[PDB]
């Protein structure tokens, strides 16, 4: 009723969904570039007062999906808009939320917060962020919600026994913990690489794996750790990751590994290349997030 | 001996020459992206107390080349830089500063002059903005350096007579009088459109080598309507004095079967490979001139 969404380039695809189960059509805007590349972003509607969610990943291309939203808001912020929320699916840039070991390196995640701060975004709702601690970048309410639910319903599917959850580093272990819970306490296993040479902590002989993670970018781990569960006499390897980010090799990775299949959301949209590799498939959060929307909508 | 400057990817071949009129070497640096696109920065130097210059210009591509220097800018701040100084010669989105007649769109120039300030940055250096007006969007100085120097001792060298100074539109005509003023106080004339888009000429440029001077050469649709009626209102000859090459589309194959003469451009932007295949089109460099205005503010 006050509610409006818009979307940018990034996903128009979940956007659509998203619009389908809200029942609500995606509100008009130009947003494009000009000649030269710059940005460019006009809206088309009377938004004043209204309840205004953009709805916009910023994967890759990162910068131009990232301005795009920016700008999204600035216009609709001096359009006055009665709220601006940022529907991100996937964040970008969430792996740099840090430091490590004071390297002289930018903190991009925070710089990003303050970016949708300072154009007068008032909340933002994402898909299994990196680090949930990121949510202490903002002043901000972050929603950030979890995939585990249709991911889990799509294991069940699968009609599976002999389960075992299998972490692919040492920083997986919370969110695949979170899967073998839902899957009557369902074994886990924990991949850990050494100088070079991975090591299995835990027995995968005659099980039925499924790797758990947030990020598929160039995949590399995913299938070394595909093939190490293998060569210890797993029964099938597949894995259930989030964000299909699937950069470089990925793609050729993924056909070439002994994955039975990949299954991840449409946080991010699939590459041509990637809808045509058999072993990926996508189910979708379009629910979830028309859901999630309803719930803050006022 | 307190200065250190880096580069992003936006424009190496400028910051290397004003690295050498400067005499200190480009500080060394990852300015790349991670597999996935996303900008990737390390800064490979201490920069402790130091008075840093970032050189980027923010041409295209705009918000890959921005976000460089905005995460360099925040590495050097975390890593305690003395002071932080944004050397962008093109300064991209200039040209979005305001809401024309309350249009639903963004402040981006605002938009970006907020992000510089919010990592960090002391101070902007650039080359002929879009609108001087822009220093107003920060809080921090922005120095404005004119091109006009480097303009008119090449014009200077043509030996030209009967010279007539050429704004291509009405918004052009402050910044085409301060060339003709300095140029021996010449004449100066005005193209004049209207959507009815018809041109039209204020002045007499007849029998006149007319010379077109603007700040932005993009489409080149500007600057080839206004040398097509230049020609077709008698101009004994048509070149132009542009500071920014950004030359999207259409741009080098409109000036290449245009009646102009030559097209003198600056090195704010660099040329892609079909501009400089352009016999038509020449690059005067600032690296002398942004130099000395880097030393000017070292501390
Ligand atoms: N887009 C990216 N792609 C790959 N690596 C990245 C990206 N952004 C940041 N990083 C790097 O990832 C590392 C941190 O990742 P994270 O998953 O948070 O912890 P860990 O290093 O334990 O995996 C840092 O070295 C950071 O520079
Ligand atoms: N990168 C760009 N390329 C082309 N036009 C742009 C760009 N950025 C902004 N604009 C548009 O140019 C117009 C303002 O340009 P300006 O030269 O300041 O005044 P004028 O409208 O008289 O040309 C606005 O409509 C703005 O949307
Ligand atoms: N003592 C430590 N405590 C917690 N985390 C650490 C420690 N040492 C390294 N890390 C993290 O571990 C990763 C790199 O591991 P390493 O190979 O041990 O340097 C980086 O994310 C570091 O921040
Ligand atoms: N799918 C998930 N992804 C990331 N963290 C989770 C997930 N599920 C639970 N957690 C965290 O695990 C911890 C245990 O909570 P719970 O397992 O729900 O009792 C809490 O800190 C949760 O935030
Ligand atoms: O091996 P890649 O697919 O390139 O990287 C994916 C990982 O990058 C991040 O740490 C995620 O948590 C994943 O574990
Ligand atoms: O005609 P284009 O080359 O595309 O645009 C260049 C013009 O756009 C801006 O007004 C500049 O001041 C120039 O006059």
């Amino acid at each position: 009723s006050t509610m409006m969404i818009f979307t940018g380039n990034a996903n128009p695809e979940l956007a659509l969904k998203i619009s389908s189960h809200l029942q609500i059509p995606i509100g008009k805007a130009t947003v494009g570039t000009f000649s030269d590349g710059e940005t460019m972003v006009e809206i088309l509607e009377n938004v004043r007062g209204k309840d205004v969610f953009v709805l916009q990943s910023t994967c890759a291309p990162a910068n131009n999906n990232l301005m795009e939203l920016l700008i999204m808001a600035d216009a609709l912020r001096r359009s006055s808009a009665g709220r601006i929320t940022a529907v991100v699916p996937y964040f970008g840039y969430a792996r740099q939320d840090r430091r490590v070991r004071s390297a002289r390196v930018p903190i991009t995640a925070k710089v990003v917060a303050d970016m949708m701060a300072s154009v007068g975004i008032c909340r933002v709702l994402t898909v299994d962020l990196h680090a949930d601690q990121i949510q202490g970048f903002f002043y901000m309410p972050v929603d950030n919600v979890y995939s585990t639910p249709v991911l889990l319903e799509d294991i069940t599917k699968q009609k599976l026994n002999n389960i075992m959850i299998v972490s692919p580093d040492v920083g997986g272990v919370v969110r695949a913990r979170a899967v073998a819970k839902r899957l009557n306490d369902a074994e886990l296993s924990i991949i850990d690489k050494r100088r070079e040479v991975m090591h299995i902590i835990g027995e995968p002989a005659n099980k039925n794996c499924i790797i758990v993670d947030d990020i598929v970018d160039t995949a590399g781990t995913l299938c070394t750790a595909a093939h190490e569960l293998k060569k210890n006499g797993a029964k099938s390897v597949r894995a259930y990751i989030t964000h299909p980010v699937l950069s470089g090799p990925a793609v050729n990775n993924i056909k070439h590994s002994g994955l039975d299949e990949v299954v991840v959301t449409d946080t991010i949209p699939l590459s041509a290349e990637a809808q045509n590799c058999e072993k990926i498939r996508v189910v979708s959060l379009a629910d979830m997030l028309a859901q999630a929307i309803k719930r803050v909508n006022v």
